[PDB]
């Protein structure tokens, strides 16, 4: 049984290039017993994977999620033809012994792609559920800023935020996002990159200020976000993008006097602390609001494994308008 | 009556010179019904007055807090003799009506000195205890760093953890303060201005991190925290002394990978926040461990109102073992 691995050639420096990453033609072994060879029908690419990069050694494997179908079975527990998410990296076919493998919502309709279970109705949903509802705790009525907000992670938070009752105010990289979260119905939307000052279009947005802030983006865009928070506002750190590609030392930190004088409450998250009961009753939730309409979803589908670099490196500058996944 | 009182001449550029302060003689009206005349005891200095006279108008009186007999008296409820807590700024003798004064604890024993009620058994005590207690949120067992552990609020923060059964490691800016927290029995206390490597003495110290940093300091020395945090590890933010004097940029912050992937919880505070029954039965527990010898104090007591912008700015210099108290 052969595979296709994408593994890293370098360490990136600034953003990825293509030279950073080599693709190898590789021969599995036989199955053994409990094990399943699973096939990728979707992979996905992450932000995050920009950063776990840094701990790998040359010629590893590139880390992610995909869904998989099993092509040939040596486990009654997964037979022929199911479908699972698994983490075996950027690989076109990977043997698992069960234990890390995780079947779909048994109530996954037909109407919604099985791609969604990488994005909205899958890590990224839940990183913007538990950010939401538990790191930053809205109770309804809160005002909101959200960055990198046209994401699978912020698009998520913010129309979670809005079926919840508050005011939403997003921040995105392009005029076709932009157009894309009004119409999902944020309250204001804008391109911090062409905005005269972020200071200025952040208090019209709000000239109250912001009750919580869901932080994808963090360095001096926060920093920003940091002097416009109310009293006992709460801040969810979910990730800090803009400094994954960074090529020289890391921003200002924020001012520590008004982080004081406003008696922040940051937080930071990982969603995997949230499992079992929680974690099941979230993905449901998902599930629900999507098929209410109350939560759109947007893909940006790239055919092709020899792509996913490419994927990777266009998700990372943001130039896809929704989810990247990459199509086996 | 006449009185003398402490003005900002100038705004601080840097840390306060003697140039910045400017002493005035002004006359007091007489006393309507409901007001009382206060002759100040005991005044503090406090580093949060850096911060807060940069929203002072040039010829406004220096904030602060004393505490203050009655000389005399047309309110019932504060008859002359009585001793007050008033913050009436940096002045000798002022005019209140009352509703913005604070007697002493009833129980308030001969024992301990009046200037206790502006340090350990006050605001200051009051702000080590509910930032460890409830921001920190320390049970018991854990292993607490604390910075400018020698001041009023570090010092009653390291006593009280180790009270609660918490390992507790100090950082100080000189070897008097280093020889002094030893003495009183913290774990491990340094000089961080001294130490080859603050990442190697943070390390040894604690070789499996950090549960709770209480952090008066911020800047550089807090990155350097940020690091050994254990994971789900608790932040609270009671002061950045390190930044307040600053001429330039703040300091990077902290690698925000480490934040999220220990999922730290960071959360600053004011004392003010509680009131009431919280506040006084705080106040009562800090009163009940000073008698018992559970908390030690110390105070650096400098003679004569004149010398109170010197006081002053040695305190912000942490040039002085103890609270900075000025006696009139
Ligand atoms: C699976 N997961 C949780 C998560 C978070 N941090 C990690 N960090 C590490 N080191 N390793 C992990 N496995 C990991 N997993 C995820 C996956 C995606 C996104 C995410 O932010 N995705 C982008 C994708 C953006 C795009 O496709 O354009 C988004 O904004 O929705 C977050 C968490
Ligand atoms: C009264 N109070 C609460 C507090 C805190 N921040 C404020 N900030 C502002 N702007 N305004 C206030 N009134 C205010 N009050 C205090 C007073 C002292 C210390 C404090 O940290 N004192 C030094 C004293 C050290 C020394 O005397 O040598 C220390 O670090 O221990 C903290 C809070
Ligand atoms: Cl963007
Ligand atoms: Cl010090």
């Amino acid at each position: 049984s052969m595979t296709k691995t994408w593994t890293l050639k370098k360490h990136f420096v600034g953003y990825p290039t293509n030279s950073d990453f080599e693709l190898k033609t590789s021969e599995l072994p036989p199955l053994k017993n409990g094990e399943v060879l699973l096939e990728a029908l979707f992979l996905t690419v992450d932000p995050y994977m920009r950063v776990a990069a840094k701990r790998l050694k040359e010629g590893d494997t590139m880390m992610g999620q995909q869904v998989a179908k099993v092509v040939e079975s040596k486990n009654v527990a997964l037979p022929k033809g199911t479908i699972v998410l698994a983490s075996p990296g950027w690989t076109t076919h990977s043997i698992s012994d069960g234990k890390d493998l995780e079947k779909l919502l048994t109530e996954w309709p037909d109407t919604i792609p099985l791609s969604l279970a990488l994005g909205t109705v899958g890590m990224p949903g839940l990183t913007a559920y538990f950010g939401l509802l538990e790191i930053c705790g809205v109770k309804g009525g809160e005002t909101v800023m959200v960055n990198a907000a046209a994401g699978a992670v912020g698009s998520v938070v913010g129309q979670i935020a809005k079926l919840k009752g508050c005011k939403v105010v997003g921040a995105v990289g392009s005029d076709e996002k932009v157009a894309y979260l009004q119409k999902l119905g944020f309250d204001v939307v804008f391109n911090y990159k062409t905005v005269e000052s972020l200071e200025e279009t952040l208090k019209k947005a709000s000239p109250d200020g912001y009750d919580c802030y869901f932080d994808n983006v963090g360095g001096e865009f926060s920093n920003t976000v940091i002097g416009q928070m109310k009293k006992f506002g709460r801040i969810a750190i979910c990730g800090a993008i803009s400094t994954y590609n960074r090529t020289g030392p890391l921003p200002p930190g924020p001012p520590p006097e008004i982080v004081i004088y406003q008696e922040l409450r940051m937080e930071a998250f990982v969603v995997y602390r949230w499992q079992g009961d929680a974690r099941q009753k979230a993905l449901k939730d998902l599930l629900k609001w999507v098929l209410e309409g109350k939560i759109q979803y947007k893909e940006y589908i790239i055919e092709g494994f020899e792509n996913m670099p490419a994927a990777f490196m266009g998700m990372l500058k943001g130039d896809n308008l929704g989810k990247t996944i990459v199509k086996a």
